[PDB]
């Protein structure tokens, strides 16, 4: 029937709000039959969860800046570089391995930027091999420097041994060419002691705090403590040179 | 004060101020998610429909290559209906299909059965590639009846999913090929008739979007074709299902 | 007359124009998709096991199909069928549990059923299936797991997956020739049969969320009590227990 025009609209929708089943069912049925709405809602959902995830990772990077930029981690590039690229990787991660040539290109193309190496184990069974590889790398880094650590790092990848195929025997076999016999013997005795190399414990604790457990990733950020969320980028271990380069420029700007 | 008809005035207002009724329906959907399940199954059904319609079109577009006189076949050259099969010898479903395809051939003697050697496993297991090359070589040098014997005999090994060895293939291939004809396909070449056949089969499968095996195309050989006589089954199926497809293709 | 009830009756009769603006609203406010999945998860917590077992038995040929990726013996006594959608960045991490289960059960078969739930980007699901299918076919089950875990790890840090994300990861798992052929099929719009088959099975199993599990012996047996259906994320002991029942 009929009623005051100014009251119909507001009253009709307030009634549906109070008693939603009848209009909820009829519209839901309409939507089940024109389900194209699902395709657009799902796109909006994932587009917004991506942004929300990134924002939350950026907050974590700002909170753990000191740990991320620790001078205890092997790095190349200047210690006071304006931008840092922090890399969480497992030597037995097969796509981290395939990313190594891209990272090497980034490093050559950005001699002014600090690249920090966070070795960690994706799975529990990798702890003996990851820990051993971190022991060797730390010895190489501490006695011969960052560029030489990077040779060792690339050489370990170049075995092509990934996803369980890299053994302690393999690491030792390569490591005899980078360590003195005395260093090598000291690494073997530490590994056999049951102790877990401190960098592996620290890196895994940091990965868990960063919500990177089991997941390789890059953090690109200015080193000087600035709360500018706009200069930080958190990127999956699988990425491109262009994407990492843009993050570097954003971290320098 | 201005007055109007409740029904349409309310509808026009909701349309221009959708948010509050929008929230009600969002909540209704969250608490009655069977409607989103229904919506998702309808999108799935639309996908199935468009997939089968596109398959049928692809079969008509690539008819000449699907029915090529160059591929191994048994049954009448100009049978009213054709059955085209893509397979790898170590595909477990293709192996289980083997006796089904034998029955169908015995049951349909005026239908053309076309064999598209499609060894999708040959990178994983090179014996899959060797077996396809031997099959081609038996067709090229011995004809369709001998090809079929070879083809059924090889599946009779029961050796699938990596277990098929060179010795399995060579032992059986000696009964169909001379030492020289067999020696010529022990390794793949970059040209030659066997290479050209396997390559065109591969490009055909890609044109059909047969990314796995087995795959079946049933269709009239005549160019004048009703889409309702064309059946494309891109996985394993039952004998009854192929037999009905053959009846439809017969007209 | 009373505005509320007759206004409601009129929309019930003539739902289309309200449906259209609500459809536009739902696309802009997609929170309801997440809440709907929680409600589906709750119903499944109290879903009845005997009725899931009967479903699993009805679809045993599809569940155990050799055409889906798997590890462990083809002729294993027991199979674990895992249904999953790559695009749940907020779901629980199952990779560590499944890695442990495969180690602890070297003589059990683990099968992988990727599919799209109602809230995922279906073209991305399709591209992920086409890549995994090539990896499975050309390199086998262990490599398929490699790829599978890599994609979950990528989606976790990214927070979502686009086709570009899948392509960027896929170049490390397929040759350029294989990847070009996948990209050709994907961008032509062809509907991937393996994904459509997986989705049809998931729907028939009432698995409307990710993940979900069917544990069963591979030999067709009369015992329904050797079958376990776990329609959600779960722990290693729960699945270990289902494996034990399937193996006896
Ligand atoms: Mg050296
Ligand atoms: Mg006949
Ligand atoms: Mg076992």
């Amino acid at each position: 029937d009929s009623a005051p025009t100014s009251q119909i609209g507001p009253t009709a929708e307030a009634y549906i709000v109070s008693h939603p089943d009848k209009v909820g069912e009829v519209v839901a049925t309409y939507l089940a039959e024109h389900p194209e709405f699902l395709v657009a809602a799902s796109e909006t959902l994932h587009q917004r969860q991506q942004i929300a995830q990134q924002q939350a990772y950026v907050q974590l990077a700002l909170q753990y800046r000191a740990e991320l930029l620790s001078s205890s981690s092997p790095s190349v590039g200047p210690n006071e570089a304006k931008a840092a690229v922090v890399m969480f990787f497992d030597y037995q991660c097969s796509w981290c391995s395939k990313m190594a040539p891209v990272v090497e290109n980034l490093i050559k193309a950005n001699p002014d930027t600090r690249f920090i190496f966070k070795e960690f184990p994706i799975f529990s069974s990798r702890w003996p091999v990851s820990g051993l590889a971190a022991r060797v790398g730390e010895q190489v880094w501490l006695t011969q420097g960052g560029a030489k650590y990077l040779d060792w790092h690339n050489a370990l990848y170049a075995t092509g041994k990934v996803e369980g195929a890299l053994t302690e025997h393999d690491v030792y076999t390569l490591a005899q060419h980078y360590l003195t016999p005395t260093q090598l013997a000291a690494v073997k005795e530490a590994q056999s002691s049951g102790a877990v190399h401190d960098a592996l414990l620290t890196n895994q604790a940091l990965a868990q705090h960063m919500d990177f457990s089991g997941t390789p990733a890059f953090v690109v950020m200015p080193q000087t403590q600035d709360g500018d969320v706009k200069r930080v980028t958190v990127i999956p271990g699988s990425t491109t040179q262009d994407m990492l380069q843009m993050a570097i420029q954003k971290a320098k700007g």
